């Protein structure tokens, strides 16, 4: 059973949105996966946000790159928490992406993550954090892997070649 | 009958796109005002923007401030030209604004004016140029605006006082 | 039972994120808010994150301005969902303290909201949203909340004076 | 009879213009292209411009990178709607040439598009809306092509490799 | 026999180009001021900068804010320099003035100086400049001039009040 | 007799500075270039710009790149007109460069062009449309300059492949 | 004995140097604190940097907005570490004074603190720490102080009113 | 007995902070490397931080990249003065960098370097003066050190190929 769908705008987004489900394969949290655009399949997204709930879904984390509209249309149409993924864009260097995203008005929120790859995989992170809140082996799962990232820079000290 | 509608995500914007209707006030030009917000009544926008044709709307000009998802998603939802009107907010000075409308990814465009009011009054008139293409009437009081605003700066030409 | 704390590096914090216990308040959340700073009281901010989930917190929702290191440093502490709001400093408007929050590098997150007033009310639907995961009832005032913004709007279309 | 012109201030902006020109083979709207420079060539700029309604154009579509000032010219001397494509610079990557286009003052406007190429075929996708409100061959062809775009990315939900 | 010219794109910007005025004043230099915008009155710019040169001008110092075309537009058609004011727009704060001043591409310059009052000035001090290269007279007055400026500093050093 | 000098404040900044000299170059004007830094050489510099009317140039053309000290030293200690030329840095795309060059306070200016190579070559010209004011000579090959400029984009009207 | 020189480049910069001043008084460390600008009093720079060292100073902290020149040309020419405050410029708030102290190319460093006031004492701040480093009385102070701004929030939890 | 330290976020730091070890190295000044996150090893940060005085630093160079909280954290647990050195980053240049290290609030400084390898060198070379101060020694291999850079910047004043 999904509790965390990510939905993308495009499929060129998922070089970026990859690293999130990289995250829910090491932490072993069932996921899904789609490309939903709020400008090019504005119906299947009602459709998507409107079910999201009854689909058991707990945590959405959407990316999106330029214009992103996809995170905060979401966010609009269900009560599920939605997590932003500003993608880097090309010519504003996804300062346009983030500013889109985490620039909501009062009324609907939308949680933004970091531009690019280390954003994508933070809102999984975060997805995991929220979700472990109610699940206490995942949240073992996430103490075990903070613990590794913690130790590796520990016994790793002098970045210098030996 | 209007076939300009112009729409913004909240009453809060009408202190900026009254500019907008002011021009249509002047050119007597038939227009629909309402508020609108994708984030707010996403519901009422995709009813709204599909009724937009069969309502005989030739274009369409909507303001929104920060994330701004309106101008988009009207355009992601219609065949109806859109021009976005970048609200000056608080904390970036409509840069948010801006880029959140102007910065669409191929496929559903949105013509994009000045953030600000400069921009509302500029947006009816570029509507207004849109429909002067098939109404001679109209492109006539556009010309005698344009005439006027010319020779007020030519019959002016020193800007110090007498 | 305070599930959700509001914590800000300084009470100049409050004028911002009084808003989002304003929602709280209206959602009949129980909170707990507090001045912690990782700058000025960096050891009583690393007690304060060890003891969070101890404490009962399932969310933090941090507020400062400039350079926010706030945010990040509960984050590095504690497995408990961390939510970012940027205040509005006086130079950059909130930029700097967007960029310190958002910016984290992979593997501690921090979910962003807007700059300012609608970012510090956002962190705390966001939060709410979190709970009524497991929390029917406040789902449910959560959905009358929302139903009453959308109406608000709905009954309300015309921007201009009767 | 070219009803719409795509002009640019130099021959360089033809890697980016080109993605209008493509938007107009595939919707099979006749359509003129020509080098025209503010800078360069003022006198034929001007020329051009007075006669752009005489010659059938009922949309104008101008690029140009950097201090754009080719958009806004041309529709100083105009009443045929000009749409301004930000053309990516080096140094600025187009933000010089996406505020000098789109920030007009009251009085003379231009809808403006994307920075490069996405805003390219945006602005050629714009145009073509326009003139479909008078041409419901074109206004089929541009439902057709929003039809294909939206079901391509319906039928190929899962960006993930098969 | 004035030898330079001062332009506006607005009698707003006389707020700002009063200060260039300011300085000819001090400095007992001829000088022209008029209201020019190559947005609302391209013909009289055109006109305009083609007889600069008979008309005895050595020197154009050219103010508008905004979307600036003004500046650009002129040096376009005369071999006079041109120096480039970008007045504080309301939005930007003048950087969109900036860019569309100073960003010109290969071919036609424009020396510009800083946004807003210190820019007018400075204009006018560089054009002095330019012209004391063959006018003794006035050369001696600016060097009078920044006598005052650096004597008036040093003998004033501590800020403090007595 | 080299009426114009052309300093950098590094031999890395001859890759941009090149153009100005290939302007001089092509209209045959004398000119002086030389690697001249307020930061590393500050006492040369100060030898140089006060040394600066007694060696002839009536025109310094000053290039530098991140945090630009040389043009704003170079103006304030001589009355040689001075431009400014922002070589493009590596982090900031030369907005540091252009920022600490163009923001000059009142009292002592710098006629700045645009970021990088274009911007060499328009001090080029601009220093050279200085100099044509009192050389009939240079001022005829100045404007054979822009009349080939000019025709190049005349007699090459359509960008595509034959 | 002064060990300690406080900087700025105009008496208009005194209302925010003196808050590093007001640090020395509250720290009791002996300062001069004088005008002097690397733009109108470039001759008075050199000179006051060239006799820093045998002037006793250990530290120098020198504010200037806009396109700050003033601590860069301290560094060019003494060993003295020098501290650079950005004074926030009108148009750019600051920016613009921040990259022109902090860009300093390799080979003439300037520590630099943050935008305005704020940055103004925490320049005292950090050269108070360089001089306590061999003065134990100073040493104490300052953790006295420290002591003084964490127990104040602290004893100070809660934000909102009794 | 190294007196300065040199800890940065992450090994990957080490390509930008090699350049402040290489100054250490060419003045011969003993020094300190180690890799310490405020974000992945927050208590071995505060220990280190706690220890740097009995361990005899006087100076501390941190750098990281991102949203840096690294030398901000450092500085809030030590009186060892803290330099600042923002690594560039790939979505925004070190512009993130740069503002989460410099924007500190009143109470806890940071002397922040520029941005990238430019800023390790420098860093280095702050910190060697400020030691120096009490080191005849190091202070002459520092003025030796920039007799050289000066010397080489003047026996080659022409960055033209012979
Ligand atoms: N911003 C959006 C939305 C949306 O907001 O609904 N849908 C797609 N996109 C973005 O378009 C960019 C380019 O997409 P293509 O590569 O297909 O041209 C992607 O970053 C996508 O996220
Ligand atoms: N950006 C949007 C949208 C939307 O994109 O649908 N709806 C409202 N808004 C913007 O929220 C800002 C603050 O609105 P309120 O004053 O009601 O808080 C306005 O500028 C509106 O355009
Ligand atoms: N950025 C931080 C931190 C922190 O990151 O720990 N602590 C306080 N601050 C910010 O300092 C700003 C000015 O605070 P004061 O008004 O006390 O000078 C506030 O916005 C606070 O959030
Ligand atoms: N901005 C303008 C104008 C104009 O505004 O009239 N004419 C050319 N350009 C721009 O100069 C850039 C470099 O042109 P070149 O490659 O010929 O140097 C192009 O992006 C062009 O659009
Ligand atoms: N940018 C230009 C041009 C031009 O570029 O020709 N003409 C006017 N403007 C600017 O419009 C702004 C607002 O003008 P108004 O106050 O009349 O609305 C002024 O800053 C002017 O310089
Ligand atoms: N900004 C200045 C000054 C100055 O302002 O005096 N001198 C050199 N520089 C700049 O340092 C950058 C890197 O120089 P290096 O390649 O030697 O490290 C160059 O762009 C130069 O113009
Ligand atoms: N940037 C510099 C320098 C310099 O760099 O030498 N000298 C003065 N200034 C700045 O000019 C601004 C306006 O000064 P005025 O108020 O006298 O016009 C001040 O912020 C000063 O620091
Ligand atoms: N900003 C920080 C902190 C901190 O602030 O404690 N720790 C690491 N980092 C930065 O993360 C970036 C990417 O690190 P990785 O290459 O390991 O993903 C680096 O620039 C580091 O300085």
């Amino acid at each position: 059973p999904a509790r965390v769908a990510i939905v993308m705008g495009s499929k060129s987004d998922w070089a970026t949105m990859q690293f999130a489900a990289e995250i829910f394969e090491i932490l072993n949290v069932p996921h899904h996966v789609e490309v939903v655009s709020a400008q090019r399949t504005p119906d299947k997204l009602f459709s998507f946000a409107e079910s999201a709930e009854e689909n058991g879904y707990q945590v959405i984390i959407a990316g999106a790159g330029g214009a992103a509209h996809l995170p905060g249309m979401i966010a609009a149409k269900t009560l599920v928490p939605v997590l932003g993924v500003p993608v880097q864009s090309a010519a504003l260097s996804g300062v346009d992406s983030l500013y889109s995203i985490v620039q909501m008005p009062r009324g609907i929120p939308v949680g933004t993550l970091a531009i690019g790859k280390a954003g994508a995989a933070n809102a999984a992170l975060l997805a995991a954090q929220i979700l472990a809140t109610h699940d206490k082996e995942l949240h073992q799962r996430l103490n075990d892997w903070r613990k590794a990232q913690t130790d590796e820079v520990l016994e790793n000290p002098d970045p210098r070649g030996a």
